[PDB]
């Protein structure tokens, strides 16, 4: 009762950024997905604070990789025996699906490894891609393989870093056919379990869809789908984290606000376990002024009418 007010940040969504892969917030997207399980890890954290998944705050380390590596003998491929972020000792004893900031989907991630090597600072960086659907990609046991340019470049034993870049595709296949953005890794290798995941999200409401933050990741190669929704932009994971502001409901109703016109172009549902609905059916990308912002007007009932949108 009285608690501490709630409110969501004044940032425009082209001020903010995806949660699923270090690249800005471009638009927002609305359309049904009954078809599909909708359960990313990043981007995951309830209204009053409460991170999950594989969320971490910083959007610059997600789809990052620290650790040495190991060449696979014979080829350009290499396993990456992964370290904690600030490069100590791996800790996999955490009760989460796998490291925070984890790729939490199924795709090929092109991107840059680089490596210093200690003793005289000197350097080296070669393109790498990781296939997260890899029998072998098993980051939460702590390792990870990387396809490379390079065959013997690469020292053992040296700080090495994975910089995500894009994704890629087969263009001998079907276009567009992955990276597949709902699909979830096995995060400890093919037919193993995930643990500690945050839940898949529907609306359940007749006549509601998610709304989604949605950005185009860039391809490096081939024909891939380059959309990436993610239910919270990082900065409001960021900012619920901070603000730890108790929910007074299941949901906060927030209004999106045009600051040329001063009138609402939609209302939406911020739901208190951290994703959002709006009223519509259909696919639609929303067109919306860059200088629009979300502002939390009242806890409402999760059986609250939005005006359709």
């Amino acid at each position: 009762t009285g608690s501490k007010p709630f409110s969501v940040p004044v940032l425009t969504v082209e001020e903010m950024t995806n949660s699923r892969f270090p690249i800005p917030l471009e638009k927002l997207f609305t359309g049904p997905s009954s078809a599909f399980v909708v359960q990313p890890q990043n981007g995951r954290c309830t209204t009053d604070g409460v991170l999950l998944g594989t969320t971490q705050l910083s959007p610059v380390n997600i789809c990052t990789f620290r650790g040495d590596v190991t060449h696979i003998t014979g080829s350009r491929n290499y396993t990456m025996n992964l370290a904690s972020q600030n490069w100590n000792d791996y800790d996999p004893t955490e009760e989460i699906p796998a490291p925070l900031g984890t790729p939490d989907f199924v795709g090929k991630i092109q991107g840059v490894l680089t490596q210093t090597t200690r003793t005289d600072g000197s350097t080296r960086g070669h393109k790498a891609t990781v296939y997260t659907g890899s029998a072998d990609f098993a980051p939460k046991l702590g390792r990870v393989q990387f396809e490379t340019d390079t065959d013997r470049d690469f020292e053992a034993n040296q700080n090495t870093k994975f910089t995500p870049v894009g994704v890629i595709q087969d263009g001998g296949t079907t276009h567009r056919n992955e990276p597949q953005q709902w699909v979830l890794p096995s995060y400890s290798g093919r037919n193993t379990h995930n643990v500690h995941l945050a839940p898949a999200v529907a609306p359940t409401f007749p006549g509601e869809q998610l709304l989604f933050f949605r950005s185009t990741m860039p391809g490096c190669s081939g024909y891939p789908n380059m959309d990436l929704d993610c239910l919270l932009p990082q900065e409001w994971v960021q900012y619920f984290y901070q603000e730890a502001a108790p929910a007074q409901s299941d949901v906060a109703l927030l209004r999106f606000v045009n600051p040329d016109t001063g009138r609402v172009l939609f209302e939406c549902k911020l739901h208190k376990s951290g994703y959002v609905t709006v009223a519509h059916t259909g696919q639609h990308d929303l067109v919306i002024p860059p200088n629009g912002y979300f502002r939390f007007d009242s806890w409402v009932n999760q059986f609250y009418t939005l005006a359709p949108m």
